[PDB]
Protein backbone atom coordinates (compact mmCIF):
# COMPACT_ATOMS: atom_id res chain seq x y z
CA UNK A 1 0.00 0.00 0.00
CA UNK A 2 1.02 3.44 -0.09
CA UNK A 3 2.88 5.15 3.24
CA UNK A 4 2.83 8.80 2.39
CA UNK A 5 5.43 11.01 4.60
CA UNK A 6 3.54 14.88 5.14
CA UNK A 7 4.87 17.63 5.67
CA UNK A 8 4.02 21.40 6.26
CA UNK A 9 5.62 24.80 5.33
CA UNK A 10 5.08 28.00 7.01
CA UNK A 11 7.37 30.35 5.77
CA UNK A 12 9.59 28.74 4.09
CA UNK A 13 10.14 26.13 6.33
CA UNK A 14 9.41 22.87 7.74
CA UNK A 15 6.37 23.00 10.06
CA UNK A 16 4.47 21.95 12.80
CA UNK A 17 1.40 23.38 14.70
CA UNK A 18 0.41 20.95 17.81
CA UNK A 19 -2.95 20.18 17.53
CA UNK A 20 -3.60 22.58 15.09
CA UNK A 21 -3.21 25.44 16.92
CA UNK A 22 -1.09 28.61 15.38
CA UNK A 23 -0.03 29.82 19.09
CA UNK A 24 1.76 26.32 19.47
CA UNK A 25 3.98 26.31 16.24
CA UNK A 26 6.99 24.82 15.63
CA UNK A 27 10.16 24.72 13.28
CA UNK A 28 12.43 21.39 12.14
CA UNK A 29 15.30 22.56 11.05
CA UNK A 30 15.52 20.46 7.82
CA UNK A 31 15.59 21.97 4.35
CA UNK A 32 12.24 21.11 2.96
CA UNK A 33 14.07 20.49 -0.61
CA UNK A 34 16.31 18.37 0.82
CA UNK A 35 14.09 16.59 3.30
CA UNK A 36 11.85 15.77 -0.29
CA UNK A 37 14.81 14.82 -3.05
CA UNK A 38 16.19 11.86 0.32
CA UNK A 39 12.49 10.52 0.38
CA UNK A 40 12.27 9.78 -3.18
CA UNK A 41 15.47 8.55 -3.01
CA UNK A 42 13.89 6.20 -0.32
CA UNK A 43 11.29 4.94 -2.93
CA UNK A 44 8.55 7.10 -1.55
CA UNK A 45 6.28 7.39 -4.26
CA UNK A 46 3.84 10.02 -2.53
CA UNK A 47 3.98 12.85 -0.10
CA UNK A 48 1.58 14.97 1.11
CA UNK A 49 2.93 19.20 1.41
CA UNK A 50 0.59 21.40 3.25
CA UNK A 51 1.35 25.51 2.44
CA UNK A 52 0.11 26.61 5.88
CA UNK A 53 1.21 30.23 4.74
CA UNK A 54 -1.12 30.14 2.69
CA UNK A 55 -3.65 28.45 4.37
CA UNK A 56 -3.36 30.58 7.47
CA UNK A 57 -1.71 33.90 6.62
CA UNK A 58 -2.53 34.35 3.25
CA UNK A 59 0.59 34.47 2.00
CA UNK A 60 2.76 33.52 -0.76
CA UNK A 61 6.18 32.85 1.26
CA UNK A 62 5.95 29.38 0.05
CA UNK A 63 5.46 29.70 -3.55
CA UNK A 64 9.34 29.47 -3.74
CA UNK A 65 9.93 26.51 -2.33
CA UNK A 66 7.13 25.23 -4.16
CA UNK A 67 8.89 26.17 -7.29
CA UNK A 68 11.83 23.97 -6.18
CA UNK A 69 10.12 21.35 -5.45
CA UNK A 70 8.01 21.13 -8.32
CA UNK A 71 10.33 19.08 -9.77
CA UNK A 72 8.94 16.43 -7.89
CA UNK A 73 4.84 17.23 -8.08
CA UNK A 74 4.10 14.22 -9.75
CA UNK A 75 4.89 12.51 -6.16
CA UNK A 76 3.16 15.07 -4.06
CA UNK A 77 -0.23 16.13 -3.26
CA UNK A 78 -0.53 19.88 -2.29
CA UNK A 79 -2.98 21.24 0.24
CA UNK A 80 -3.67 24.49 1.58
CA UNK A 81 -6.02 26.97 0.78
CA UNK A 82 -6.93 26.12 -2.44
CA UNK A 83 -10.10 27.80 -3.01
CA UNK A 84 -9.82 29.01 -6.61
CA UNK A 85 -9.63 28.13 -9.77
CA UNK A 86 -6.83 30.32 -10.75
CA UNK A 87 -4.47 29.76 -7.57
CA UNK A 88 -5.57 26.01 -8.23
CA UNK A 89 -4.37 26.43 -12.26
CA UNK A 90 -1.11 27.76 -10.97
CA UNK A 91 -0.26 24.86 -8.59
CA UNK A 92 -1.45 22.51 -11.26
CA UNK A 93 1.38 24.64 -14.06
CA UNK A 94 4.17 23.84 -11.58
CA UNK A 95 3.34 20.11 -11.89
CA UNK A 96 1.00 19.74 -8.74
CA UNK A 97 -1.95 17.35 -10.16
CA UNK A 98 -3.40 16.22 -6.80
CA UNK A 99 -4.47 18.98 -4.84
CA UNK A 100 -6.53 19.07 -1.34
CA UNK A 101 -9.26 21.24 -1.02
CA UNK A 102 -11.59 20.90 1.64
CA UNK A 103 -13.24 24.19 2.72
CA UNK A 104 -14.40 25.25 -0.42
CA UNK A 105 -15.89 22.52 -1.60
CA UNK A 106 -18.43 22.27 1.03
CA UNK A 107 -19.15 25.91 0.30
CA UNK A 108 -19.37 25.24 -3.71
CA UNK A 109 -19.57 21.62 -4.64
CA UNK A 110 -18.92 22.20 -8.08
CA UNK A 111 -15.33 23.55 -7.32
CA UNK A 112 -14.86 19.14 -7.73
CA UNK A 113 -15.95 19.55 -11.50
CA UNK A 114 -14.04 22.52 -11.94
CA UNK A 115 -10.79 21.28 -10.58
CA UNK A 116 -10.93 18.25 -12.79
CA UNK A 117 -11.90 20.52 -16.24
CA UNK A 118 -8.17 21.88 -15.34
CA UNK A 119 -6.83 18.16 -14.78
CA UNK A 120 -6.23 18.05 -11.01
CA UNK A 121 -7.63 15.30 -9.12
CA UNK A 122 -9.21 17.14 -6.23
CA UNK A 123 -8.42 14.92 -2.85
CA UNK A 124 -11.14 16.28 -0.64
CA UNK A 125 -9.62 16.37 3.24
CA UNK A 126 -12.38 15.03 5.27
CA UNK A 127 -12.40 15.72 8.78
CA UNK A 128 -13.76 13.50 11.37
CA UNK A 129 -14.42 13.21 15.28
CA UNK A 130 -15.94 10.04 17.14
CA UNK A 131 -17.23 9.04 13.50
CA UNK A 132 -19.05 12.95 12.89
CA UNK A 133 -17.79 15.00 10.17
CA UNK A 134 -15.75 17.79 12.24
CA UNK A 135 -15.20 20.94 9.99
CA UNK A 136 -14.51 24.56 11.40
CA UNK A 137 -17.43 26.37 9.59
CA UNK A 138 -19.99 23.51 9.63
CA UNK A 139 -20.48 23.02 13.16
CA UNK A 140 -23.89 23.39 13.34
CA UNK A 141 -24.78 22.04 10.65
CA UNK A 142 -27.87 19.28 10.62
CA UNK A 143 -26.30 16.84 8.85
CA UNK A 144 -22.56 15.16 10.23
CA UNK A 145 -22.61 11.47 9.09
CA UNK A 146 -19.47 11.15 6.66
CA UNK A 147 -20.46 8.71 4.53
CA UNK A 148 -24.00 10.44 3.40
CA UNK A 149 -21.43 13.87 3.08
CA UNK A 150 -19.47 11.62 0.58
CA UNK A 151 -22.18 10.28 -1.38
CA UNK A 152 -23.90 14.14 -1.48
CA UNK A 153 -20.17 15.07 -3.19
CA UNK A 154 -19.67 11.79 -5.29
CA UNK A 155 -22.14 13.67 -7.46
CA UNK A 156 -20.14 16.23 -8.21
CA UNK A 157 -17.43 14.26 -9.13
CA UNK A 158 -15.71 13.36 -5.97
CA UNK A 159 -13.60 10.29 -6.43
CA UNK A 160 -10.76 10.62 -3.83
CA UNK A 161 -10.54 11.38 0.17
CA UNK A 162 -8.10 11.79 2.99
CA UNK A 163 -9.54 10.69 5.95
CA UNK A 164 -8.19 12.27 9.13
CA UNK A 165 -9.35 11.47 12.39
CA UNK A 166 -8.43 14.96 13.69
CA UNK A 167 -8.97 14.09 17.63
CA UNK A 168 -5.56 11.07 17.65
CA UNK A 169 -2.54 12.93 17.26
CA UNK A 170 -3.35 15.19 20.38
CA UNK A 171 -5.27 12.22 22.66
CA UNK A 172 -1.90 10.05 22.05
CA UNK A 173 -4.05 7.22 20.82
CA UNK A 174 -4.00 5.67 17.55
CA UNK A 175 -6.13 5.49 14.05
CA UNK A 176 -9.76 3.99 14.23
CA UNK A 177 -9.30 1.57 10.97
CA UNK A 178 -12.89 0.25 11.53
CA UNK A 179 -14.66 3.76 10.52
CA UNK A 180 -12.23 4.28 7.45
CA UNK A 181 -12.86 1.02 6.32
CA UNK A 182 -16.97 1.93 6.85
CA UNK A 183 -16.23 5.00 4.59
CA UNK A 184 -14.38 3.74 1.73
CA UNK A 185 -16.72 0.79 1.12
CA UNK A 186 -20.12 3.05 1.79
CA UNK A 187 -19.12 5.48 -0.07
CA UNK A 188 -17.04 4.12 -2.35
CA UNK A 189 -14.06 6.56 -2.61
CA UNK A 190 -10.33 5.90 -2.60
CA UNK A 191 -8.91 6.93 0.64
CA UNK A 192 -6.10 7.80 2.49
CA UNK A 193 -6.20 7.72 6.33
CA UNK A 194 -4.55 10.10 8.66
CA UNK A 195 -4.25 10.87 12.48
CA UNK A 196 -2.94 8.54 15.03
CA UNK A 197 -0.19 6.67 12.56
CA UNK A 198 2.33 6.35 14.85
CA UNK A 199 3.14 3.15 15.23
CA UNK A 200 3.67 -0.10 13.38
CA UNK A 201 0.45 -1.70 14.38
CA UNK A 202 -1.27 0.97 12.77
CA UNK A 203 0.64 0.03 9.72
CA UNK A 204 0.08 -3.45 9.95
CA UNK A 205 -3.95 -2.76 10.39
CA UNK A 206 -3.74 -0.76 7.29
CA UNK A 207 -2.58 -3.07 5.37
CA UNK A 208 -5.16 -5.64 6.43
CA UNK A 209 -7.90 -2.89 5.39
CA UNK A 210 -5.87 -2.51 2.66
CA UNK A 211 -6.77 -5.77 1.16
CA UNK A 212 -10.03 -6.48 3.10
CA UNK A 213 -11.43 -3.20 1.08
CA UNK A 214 -10.02 -4.23 -2.32
CA UNK A 215 -7.65 -1.24 -2.74
CA UNK A 216 -10.19 1.50 -1.58
CA UNK A 217 -7.98 2.06 1.19
CA UNK A 218 -4.83 2.98 -0.48
CA UNK A 219 -2.81 3.71 2.18
CA UNK A 220 -1.83 5.62 5.43
CA UNK A 221 -0.70 9.43 5.93
CA UNK A 222 2.49 9.43 8.43
CA UNK A 223 2.76 13.36 9.83
CA UNK A 224 3.81 13.79 13.20
CA UNK A 225 5.18 10.47 14.15
CA UNK A 226 7.24 10.45 10.72
CA UNK A 227 8.91 14.13 11.35
CA UNK A 228 9.27 13.28 15.24
CA UNK A 229 11.01 9.96 14.60
CA UNK A 230 8.65 7.76 16.00
CA UNK A 231 8.28 6.08 13.06
CA UNK A 232 11.11 5.80 11.64
CA UNK A 233 11.50 5.71 7.76
CA UNK A 234 12.85 2.00 7.55
CA UNK A 235 9.66 0.51 9.43
CA UNK A 236 7.35 3.38 6.94
CA UNK A 237 9.30 1.52 3.98
CA UNK A 238 9.18 -1.89 5.11
CA UNK A 239 5.04 -0.93 4.52
CA UNK A 240 5.26 1.10 1.38
CA UNK A 241 5.84 -1.90 -1.40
Amino acid sequence: MLVVPAIDLFRGKVARMIKGRKENTIFYEKDPVELVEKLIEEGFTLIHVVDLSNAIENSGENLPVLEKLSEFAEHIQIGGGIRSLDYAEKLRKLGYRRQIVSSKVLEDPSFLKSLREIDVEPVFSLDTRGGRVAFKGWLAEEEIDPVSLLKRLKEYGLEEIVHTEIEKDGTLQEHDFSLTKKIAIEAEVKVLAAGGISSENSLKTAQKVHTETNGLLKGVIVGRAFLEGILTVEVMKRYAR
